[PDB]
């Protein structure tokens, strides 16, 4: 079965009974809750349906809260949706209005004040493009230069305009709070522009008394300019290609994607590739050849996880989207799990030990690699190496199981907090022997550490035959 | 500037004024004429517009004739189009019919005789899928299992059914004849299933007294099963992903593509990657992130050429399709031109000499690599290596200039047939000095051969300073 | 310290008081007792002096018994010695006689029956050469082709001739018996030709009730033709270049040496390079440039041990020979310990684990690698890799400490027979902390295995800080 | 047949009749004349015998003049000799005297001023060692620490001591003058310490109106400290191990040898390995195993030439020394001609083109590589790569044929100075067809250059079939 992980975004199309359950059954490893949409009630209900389906099927499902950040947006249209055709004049106003085809609000109140004739305005990640002709008091008068359909509250991007807005708005802070309290496993922050942005997420987490891993979404040039610092200061990154493809030239995105994946794997941080991977399946039961390709090449790039957005959130074929993405990933993986090699020899204890664990298990044809982890680190350092062998993480902290749902190749087992490595090893046998997949005598390679229950104590590798007296 | 080549298909959207000329101006290196559509008059006119624009701009443009081959298709509907929705019952008949929503003819007259309940029918490369429920005399009664809009003469594919059809129908043979006579530079054959299929193309070519390079289109499992023999028996291959993605699981296409590109470059045969690379630009001014990716990864795969089909033939943004594809290719190339390495040391004289020419020019920081070729082979063996250096082919046969339009990184110069290699070298200087860009004293590396005017005589490398007396 | 080990041969020049002690003090790691010379008393007394000096200094010293084997020899001459001049006719007869200048016996009773006109006869490793002219009944009539002095019982070789003889003569068997009883740590067999020869050595070992490691001496073509089988059937090999260089053309020896060392390391068997490495120091206090080179290149070849023969057995500068050999080895090793890489990935548990242990220790800058071994195998698989880090073997079998004295880079510590791996690790700390060299908190990598006391149970790696609570 | 070249030293043992001719016939590629011994008449006669034998046999033989340089020496003793025994007190004085056991002169007049208590004094490359106890006015009072016989004018070395003396003495200047006039092909300078030393050799060469290649002998620490500068400023280097092994610790020489050979090959300068390679053949008909090894490992190190000194100059088996050295070199080469790879990609035209020429020839199984050279450079850049294929140099300057006799793998043909490259190629065929080895249709790769007869103009590679019309 599949090694590459699948993130799905929840929405209107997953709101009906036991759709969430079908998604998990079809392979969803992480549920994304997008805080740009929905009411708190909708997010509670969805969260609850994910815990039910995860617990009831036995499959790990991480819940990731996506914070809107400083996303600039349109207001409402009287019709909910209009066509912006090439040649038309449109006003985007910071004043209040009855929104119509000709005149629509925006949430960015400095827009009239900061826009300059010549500026370009991409709507909805480029389904429409406009050029600013003038600013008349509150209105930015523009010409539609590339036409297309626009609708309520779609995003706008103003490439190069250097936008003033908090890294976390009042709304983001409250959504973060509600999400921490509800119990989510990870938090993603939109529009990261600095490694220091994670500090602000941590400040809130600490007031509230609870931290989880933070994912930087990469969709700003400033973020790509600071890629390594951001990969080091955050716990994960998402290549957020929708907005990245209008914040930067769309032609630069594929190499940015590839670099950012490599940078994540170099430093053992999960990385998610997001947005329009199967875009056409919003309306169609099968994807284009470019989509299938895009997904396969994200696998070969070495991405831990691929994400579906509108394909599951508002689309007509959410389940098929998930199964399809799963089939393409598996097709690549049946061929090879190899990823671009790392450009350094590991230097950290946990990196050096995990690297060696992998060598041992592959050279002996072990049935599995097994690694004990309290924070996930030791397992992340092995996962990044890719390996055809099962990579089975063991932990006593259930949150780590949900967190590891976004890490390549990794299934997790929860066991009691043990006071010794012999104890860790007995638990391995006990857990695996209750599975079909393992029987007594099977060869496994186990990484563990003492002093027990201490992050970063990893210090042993143990070649072990299940149940046999080799400890 | 750009190395990877761009094929565009002509059609209704380019029959409008000055468009062919704009396509060439925007970068089209090969024009595809698809013999599944059009009147012979349409193809004459289009051919003519390509020669005008090529000659008037100075840019080489190969004209490639695409033969329909044994493509199975629907007949006509009595509105020209219908919607096939999920749940509906459709009859596909080999009899005579009123074509309508409920019942439509097919060109494959063995269909009732070859179909079995359970067979799948993918229409229009999978925008609709049906399952055969029964065969009643002439009619194949099916249920729509994935719905979508259908129209006149859309192609159908029947995975699992064994289709009987000639490699070349009598229509194909007449189209081939007309195309040879009109003067096209290359010929592509659809649905190749055997290395022996090229013999049948050659049989006709010889009756008529004129051969050109033949491209195998790869869109049948039998073709992938015989990939190496087909790459060796034909002069080039096109990864034809539209049909390949319904003739095989669509999830297997991206790895088939990667292997087929490698197999082409191993044996120095041009390879084209085709179909839905920028699919959404049929209706939109900008592509998805998957499309951009797909195009970039075809570059990194090492494809000589990428093709646009509906994006230029019937679409709304033909020019933007071409410029966009050009921008993404250039973006990848500005980073690196490197391609997957070859899995052998070259053994043929022309391969060994071309390989060394490349080494010399790069290690001396020469301004350009120049190779004399009569058949194109010598240049193809260098092109496959990729190299950041200009790769300038010289020939006395204009056909070879058009043919080399589909080969990576290659600009061609036509010069007189010379009777010595010194003469070949003076012609190099003459031709390059007619450029603004090139000046006396510049370092170039020139490959040539004697006895002169003999295919495969390639046997010299000469490091030469333009206009200096070093010969 | 030095890593490459030094074998020394005992003889007249080491018989005097406290010389054996000075040899050990200067670095002797193995003492060779050559059973071609001396009476049993001589070997008793020598063995005794080696145990005293080893035990009193704390340096491991293996004692190796070298068995003469089916060495072919001359008989006796009436005057004990004659000069054979170039041009003279000499008979070597299988008839019994007290010899003379014209006619001398040989111990090889099939000589007249097996020799053919044309054969060459090299005496005493080639200081005199004859050509066989004829065989007349019992006498092999020869012409002296290269002159020199001969004496009683000097060895003769007939390159290319097929010798029929047991692997062990009755003298060898009795010497083996006396050597086993006296307590030697290893046994070398001269003139091995077959992997089956070790069976006969084992048959005797078993009659007597004692086995030790057996070294095949490589000094016969048959042995080089069967190099892998012999390396696999024996426990070690010695490149015995003196006889090898007359049994084969002397010009073939250096490559044979290099191959045989590689084949030993590939299969984790110790290998000794023997004979004339410092030949001139028999008479001089400093060696030639060729000698120094020869020694350095034996190190770079990857030899576990280098041997001195006449340089310590009969020479005038035995101590200087040993220190000089030590200074050259150290000089090469101070530069780099790197060795020709192995031509396979290790596949045995002990090899895979030892290889990984090495990776871990070097990548974490461990102070030492430690491996527990019961037969030495696990340590031999690490030793062959070379590593600049101390490689400290731990064992409960003292004989293994003596045996490991011929294995590269390896210092051995004897500890109690332990009943658990925790127990193994506490012993490590205890032993190392009794050195000035090691302190609490020092980082080591320990290889061990359970069940305890089981050959090949090796299955754990443990990164451990001396005395800290990390077990 | 042999690729590695053999230098021999001439002396008393080759002054006997027809010996020089036998030496050349047995393989001598360069004759060394050592100007520390012999009178000018002796060197005239020897030079003459070499030209006769070279010209009469058709084998190239370079003549190398070895200049004594600022060698420090003892004066004369009353008896022509003394025995210096261990424990005794000896004075070496800078005063003039007919010496005795107690007190003998030295040619180094700053010795009392530059020696300090503790310094070592090694005589005759270390047959005797003394330690400086004190300096009293002119006398350096020492204790003999390693005893032996000394005689008139023996060389002494003072490891570490910082010596002031001109690079060339008055005697060296006159020997250089006589050697230039007599017609030698190259000159070696002893005890080079600086890149600037070659300037003073050039100053004399220019006064006299004749330059030849200069070899730096490497036998001083200062020379190893400046190894690159010296390799670049001189035309060749000799690893002069006799003095190098007393000027430095003898144990450091093997690594110095290896890196000096590497540094020569990196910069395309010939390198000679000298002294005691076959030392014991001075007295014996067959060498030790260490010697054979030393010779083989000089080949594997990548040395262009190996040198015999006393083995041919004063020894009893000069011919056997030469044949034996030839047999060992061939034995290594039959195995592989490989040399340690270069640590850079070549950057000079001649290096890049020679490197490519070799690729082409090996990949096509060309019968030979042929390179035209006016100074030898182009051929030296190919020779350093080693190649199993014949490397045939073509030149119009006969002195270059003698000079190339010390470059690896290279046989030279003299031809007319031609005024075109076509003319160069016809000459190739004509010359080679007169050999047994070549026939019409044989495949060769020819390097040449225009303008013709201009050093460094190398700029063409031509694959050519002998006698065929392919130019
Ligand atoms: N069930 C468990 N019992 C004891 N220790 C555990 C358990 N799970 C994880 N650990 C500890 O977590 C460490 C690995 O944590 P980390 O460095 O974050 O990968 C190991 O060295 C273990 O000591
Ligand atoms: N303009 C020309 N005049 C004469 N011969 C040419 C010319 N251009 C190319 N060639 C020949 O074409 C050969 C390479 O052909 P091919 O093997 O088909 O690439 C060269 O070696 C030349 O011998
Ligand atoms: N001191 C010891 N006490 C008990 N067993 C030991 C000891 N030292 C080594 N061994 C065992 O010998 C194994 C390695 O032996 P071998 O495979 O022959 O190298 C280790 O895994 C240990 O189980
Ligand atoms: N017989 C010759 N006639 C003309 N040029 C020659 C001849 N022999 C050698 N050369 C030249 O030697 C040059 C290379 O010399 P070098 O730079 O020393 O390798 C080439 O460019 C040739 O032109
Ligand atoms: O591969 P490694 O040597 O374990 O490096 C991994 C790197 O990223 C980690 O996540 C840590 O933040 C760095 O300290 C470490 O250098
Ligand atoms: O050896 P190369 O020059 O790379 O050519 C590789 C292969 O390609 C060509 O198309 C030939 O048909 C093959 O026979 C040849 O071996
Ligand atoms: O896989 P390795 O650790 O290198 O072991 C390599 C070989 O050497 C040992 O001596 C065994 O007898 C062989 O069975 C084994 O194949
Ligand atoms: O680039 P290559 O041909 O290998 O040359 C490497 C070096 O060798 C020569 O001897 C030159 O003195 C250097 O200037 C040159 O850089
Ligand atoms: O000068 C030499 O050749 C030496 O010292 O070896
Ligand atoms: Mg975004
Ligand atoms: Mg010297």
């Amino acid at each position: 079965t599949r090694r590459g992980k699948i993130v799905c975004t929840l929405g209107p199309a997953t709101q009906r009974d036991d759709l969430v359950r079908a998604l998990v059954e079809a392979g969803m490893d992480v549920a994304r809750m997008n805080f740009s949409h929905g009411d708190y009630d909708d997010h509670k209900v969805a969260y609850e349906r994910v815990r039910v389906a995860s617990d009831a099927t036995g499959r790990a499902v991480g819940v990731l809260a996506d914070l809107q950040g400083p996303k600039i947006r349109l207001g409402r249209f009287a019709s909910g949706a209009t066509h912006w055709a090439e040649g038309e004049t449109v006003r985007i106003t910071v004043g209040a209005c009855e929104g119509s085809h000709d005149r629509v609000s925006t949430t960015y109140k400095r827009l009239a004040q900061d826009a300059v004739a010549g500026d370009r305005v991409l709507v909805d990640d480029g389904k429409v493009a406009l050029v600013v002709d003038a600013v008349e008091g509150d209105d930015v008068v523009c010409t539609v230069v590339e036409g297309g359909p626009v609708s309520d509250n779609k995003g706008i991007s103003l490439p190069g305009m250097n936008v003033t807005a908090p890294a976390l708005s009042e709304k983001d802070i409250e959504d973060l709070t509600f999400a921490l309290n509800l119990g989510v496993d990870m938090v993603a922050l939109s529009f990261v522009r600095s490694p220091a942005d994670v500090e602000l997420v941590h400040e809130v987490m600490d007031r509230i008394g609870r931290r989880v891993p933070v994912i930087a979404k990469l969709e700003k040039p400033e973020a790509i300019d600071n890629l390594e610092a951001i990969v080091l200061a955050f716990d994960a990154v998402m290549v957020a290609r929708g907005d990245l493809g209008v914040e930067l030239p769309l032609e630069e995105v594929p190499l940015v994607q590839k670099r950012a994946i490599q940078m994540a794997r170099e430093n053992a941080k999960p990385v998610i590739v997001a947005t329009q991977m199967l875009d056409s399946m919003i309306e169609n039961s099968r994807p284009t050849r470019a989509e299938a390709s895009d997904v396969a090449n994200a696998v070969l790039d070495g991405a831990d996880a691929l994400m579906l957005s509108g394909e599951t959130s508002v689309g007509k074929y959410p389940l098929a989207a998930v199964r399809t993405m799963s089939r393409i990933i598996c097709a690549v993986e049946e061929n090879s799990t190899a990823a671009p090699p790392l450009t350094h020899i590991p230097r950290t204890k946990r990196g050096v030990i995990s690297y060696a664990a992998r060598d041992i298990g592959e050279r002996l044809d072990a049935k599995a690699l097994v690694a004990f982890t309290q924070s996930g680190d030791t397992v992340r350092r092995l996962a990044r190496l890719h390996t055809p062998l099962p990579l089975l993480a063991f932990t006593a902290w259930p949150e780590v199981r949900s967190q590891l749902a976004m890490t390549w190749g990794t299934e997790t087992f929860i066991v009691p907090k043990m006071q010794s490595t012999d104890g860790m090893i007995r638990q391995v046998d006990k857990s695996l022997l209750e599975l079909a997949r393992y029987k007594r005598g099977d060869l496994v390679v186990i990484v563990a550490g003492a002093p027990p229950g201490t992050v970063g104590s990893t210090n042993l590798i143990h070649v072990h035959r299940i149940g046999e007296d080799d400890v």
